[PDB]
Formats: C-alpha cells, sequence, structure tokens
C-alpha cells in the first residue's frame, strides 16, 4: 500500500502515539508505523505462566502531569503501591535492619553526609533545570567530572556515596556512576522535581494504572484504528525540504510533509536516510545509549512479606539485587515482588547460567524478606537487551561529555524530520510522563508551523 498524510510517525510507543493524538485533534492526518506485533514499545503487559505482569515501565509519580492528565483522558484509574510496615536496608557491612520514614538506619554520621548530599543535588537541580542544563555557567564543568568522581569530591564518606548511587546510577540512568557525569545526575534530579523526589519510593514509585500501563498505547491506537501499520519496520526515509517518504516491510510507503522518529535515540540508524543526516546527528546518535537493568519479577500465593509486618521495600547498594518492591496486582491476593538488578550488575547475572542466576537472585532476595522469597510459585526477568526494537532499559543518556556537548541539538529538527521520545525529553526524562511530554510537544511544533 501507499498513502498519504500529513505526518508519518515511526514507533506506536506512548511517544509516537500520543503525538499521533494531538495531531488528530487538530485536524492533520497521521500514520503511525511500528515494528514489532504490539504497540506500547517500553510499556507491555504480558502474561508469564499464566502470571499477568507489567514487564516495562508502570509507576507514575505525582509530578507527571501530562500522564496523569493523559490517563484521565482515556478513562484510566491508578492504584497505590502497598507501603504499609517495615522496609529493609542492606548496610555495607551487611547489616540487615528494618525502619521506616524518610532516611537510611545508618550511623549519624552517614545520616548526615547523605542529607548533605541531597541538598546539594537539590539545589543544583533547583538552578540547573531540565530544559537545558548544558546552559548554565555550571554546566560544563559538571559535565567533564563522572558522577562517581564528583561523589569523591563532595564526600569522604563511602557508604553515602553508594547510597546516592543507588538512586540514581542503578535507580535510574542504570550505567555505572563512573560513566556518566554530574550534570547527567543532575539533569535526572531536575526532571523529576527534586532529587528528593528521586530518593522517595513514595513519590517515584507512588502508582500503578488498573489494567496495566500498556493499556496507555492500546487505548490510544485503537482510536486511531487503520492508521496504526504493525509489523512493520521502517527501513527507509526519503526526504527533501518540503516532505518525507517513508518506507516500512510488507511494501508501506507513507508520503507525508513531516516525519515523526518515536524510537529511543540509539535506534535512529536502523533506518536508512536519503540524503544521510548531517554530520552533526551522524555524530550525537553515537554517543547515546541505553542502560540495562535486570527487571525480576516473583510470585508467590500470598504477599507472605505483609504477615512479617514488612512494606516489601528494600534497598541494599552492596547486594546484586539492589532495590525490592511490593508489586502486588490490584485486587490480587497473589504477592508480586518486583526487583532490579543493575548494569554490571546485570551483566555479571547474565554470564551465570538461568539458573544459577535464579537462584542467586532469589537468594538476594531472601536477604531482605527472608527465606519464603526463595520460593516463587512464578519466576520472570524482563529482557530488553535481546530486544531489537528496545536493546536495553530504562533508557537511553550520552556517555561521558555528551550532554553539554549535544543536548542543545537532540530535539532539533532535520529539515520535515523530527525527534520524539523519553530519552530526549525535559521533565519527565526517560519516563512514560516524558514520552507524553515529548509527543505533545512535537506535535504542538508541527501544528503551529
Ligand atoms: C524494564 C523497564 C521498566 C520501566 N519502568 C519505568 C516506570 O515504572 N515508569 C516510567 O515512567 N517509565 C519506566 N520505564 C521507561 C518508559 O517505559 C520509557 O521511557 C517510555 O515508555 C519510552 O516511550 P517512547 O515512546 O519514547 O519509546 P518506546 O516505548 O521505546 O517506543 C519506540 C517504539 O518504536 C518502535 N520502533 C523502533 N524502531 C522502529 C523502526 N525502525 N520502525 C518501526 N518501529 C520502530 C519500537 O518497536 C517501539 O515500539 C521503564 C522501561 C523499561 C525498559
Amino acid at each position: 500500500p501507499t498513502l498519504q498524510r500529513d505526518v508519518a510517525i515511526v514507533g506506536a510507543g506512548i511517544s509516537g502515539l500520543a503525538a499521533a493524538t494531538a495531531l488528530r485533534k487538530a485536524g492533520l492526518s497521521v500514520a503511525v508505523i511500528e515494528a514489532r506485533d504490539r504497540v506500547g514499545g517500553r510499556t507491555w503487559t504480558d502474561t508469564i505462566d499464566g502470571a499477568v505482569l507489567e514487564i516495562g515501565g508502570q509507576w507514575v509519580s505525582p509530578d507527571q502531569t501530562a500522564l496523569i492528565s493523559l490517563l484521565d483522558e482515556l478513562g484510566l484509574k491508578t492504584f497505590e503501591r502497598y507501603r504499609e510496615g517495615e522496609s529493609v536496608y542492606i548496610s555495607s557491612a551487611g547489616e540487615r535492619t528494618r525502619y521506616t520514614g524518610d532516611s537510611f538506619p545508618t550511623n549519624e554520621t552517614t545520616k548526615k553526609e547523605m542529607d548533605r548530599l541531597i541538598d546539594e543535588m537539590d539545589d543544583l537541580a533547583a538552578q540547573i533545570g531540565a530544559e537545558e542544563p548544558w546552559a548554565h555557567p555550571l554546566a560544563r564543568d559538571l559535565d567533564t567530572v563522572s558522577f562517581k568522581q564528583w561523589l569523591i569530591n563532595q564526600s569522604d564518606d563511602a557508604e553515602a556515596r553508594d547510597n546516592i548511587g543507588l538512586f540514581i546510577a542503578g535507580g535510574m540512568l542504570t550505567k555505572p556512576a563512573h560513566s556518566f557525569s554530574a550534570l547527567q545526575a543532575v539533569l535526572m534530579a531536575a526532571s523529576a522535581g527534586s532529587f528528593s523526589h528521586l530518593v522517595d519510593e513514595d513519590f517515584i514509585l507512588d502508582k500503578r494504572v488498573i489494567g496495566g500501563m500498556q493499556q496507555v498505547s492500546i487505548r490510544m491506537a485503537e482510536a486511531l484504528g487503520d492508521d496504526v501499520f504493525l509489523n512493520a519496520p521502517v527501513r527507509t526515509v526519503k526526504w527533501n525540504e518540503s516532505g518525507a517518504t517513508v518506507l516500512a516491510d510488507g511494501d508501506i510507503r507513507v508520503e507525508a510533509s513531516r516525519v515523526i522518529l518515536a524510537v529511543p535515540p540509539n535506534l535512529y540508524s536502523r533506518i536508512s536516510y536519503d540524503p544521510p543526516l548531517p554530520r552533526r546527528q551522524h555524530q550525537m546518535h553515537q554517543h547515546q545509549s541505553l542502560g540495562l537493568v535486570i527487571k525480576v519479577h516473583a510470585v508467590y500465593e500470598t504477599p507472605f512479606w505483609r504477615e512479617d509486618g514488612l512494606s516489601g521495600t528494600g534497598f541494599g547498594a552492596s547486594e546484586v539485587v539492589q532495590e525490592v518492591y511490593d508489586n502486588t496486582n490490584h485486587e490480587d491476593d497473589r504477592g508480586t515482588l518486583v526487583a532490579f538488578v543493575s548494569d554490571e550488575k546485570a551483566d555479571a547475572m547474565f554470564e551465570l547460567s538461568a539458573e544459577e542466576r535464579k537462584a542467586t537472585i532469589l537468594a538476594s532476595l531472601a536477604r531482605y524478606l527472608g527465606p519464603k522469597a526463595e520460593e516463587p510459585v512464578v519466576y520472570y526477568e524482563s529482557d530488553w537487551g535481546s530486544e531489537e526494537w528496545t536493546r536495553g532499559c530504562y533508557a537511553a543518556s550520552f556517555d561521558l561529555g555528551g550532554l553539554h556537548r549535544y543536548g542543545a541539538d537532540s530535539r532539533t529538527p532535520v529539515g520535515p524530520i523530527h525527534f520524539s521520545c523519553s530519552d530526549i525529553a525535559a521533565e519527565g526524562y526517560q519516563h512514560v510522563d516524558g514520552a507524553v511530554r515529548m509527543g505533545q510537544r512535537t506535535a504542538a511544533d508541527i501544528i503551529a508551523r
């Protein structure tokens, strides 16, 4: 088939779909062309051994106002993650302590260094912002020092440094702290409202969508009907000043005035551009890369930890599993845990056989929540790294030095080609809410021209 549209959109993730949605409301015609046999991208609900699981993005925080509006508009409701009872902290010394409230049960010294580092991150985020962090007079010095070396410059206390790392390195960028800059940590902080919001799992991990985060794409895509094309990898974009022809598998050909690349930036060069994108894009794209995390799911006949008075929340910067949370489905009576193995720790796990990796991860959950954690009825690991249409998780970020050198160019159109994904977002950077903001921002740009 061949069609004409105002706008061809590559990818039916949140970002592409929100763009299409905003475009249609303005009266422009669209086609959304999607490689996979489904919409949603890095959001996906699936059933593994008869257990429904959220394989990808899923949590909504209170400052993600673009996503919260969108849910409302689509008739979707939220429920909150269970947080009653005590959380578990594992120290660098291997000590394991139950606690509630806002800081980790370390000694008073470490507690104070932590508070200091968190205040300093909040202050830099408030000054620098998420819209154009590379623009600030502090930017260059913060972008040429790794986050690790920055923590070293700020504090002699390793346990406080590792804990701060826990929330940004392993908990957001999913990269080790020696490999992104301090400016990138600040961006991540600014993008979520403040560093303190990232520290508090009651904020950043506040809510889930009844029916699963994937319903958001599924419902946007449904409203578009036949303008969504699945099982259609885009291969080729031919373009000039006044438009673009988009070529996809199954002999799809869309002639359009503008194209949106709604794909994460490590995937831009899966498509041939004719003529080639300019030098700046050739270079900039090579410097963007996804992190890596193993999202572990474990289903038990009851949420057993609630009986021992535990929330299900656990943190330990020294553990293979650095975080665990109650992830029980809305009105499920079966208990589900979610846990995260980040970056180089994920590499090490992936080198063990499937069976050794499971036992190792499970032995780690047991250290937080006791030996019942080792006998789940269902066990699963989200594997985004293997997916040719994603290739990592949660999201992409520049190598060290990239943010200030290329940040100004990451949203800039090339002729009729626009770029829209959470990985280039300002507020909501790397998250579903960032994908919505960018899709709407892109739509809004195309519409006013
Ligand atoms: C394990 C994991 C857990 C997460 N947890 C959180 C969380 O709880 N909350 C939060 O907000 N976010 C979370 N995220 C991040 C969030 O899901 C992403 O930020 C967001 O969904 C990205 O949306 P997107 O539209 O920008 O890109 P994507 O969802 O990646 O969509 C891009 C789409 O493009 C398609 N595509 C790529 N190339 C082509 C091509 N050449 N032709 C056609 N189609 C193509 C892909 O198949 C894909 O559907 C998580 C992500 C992962 C990976």
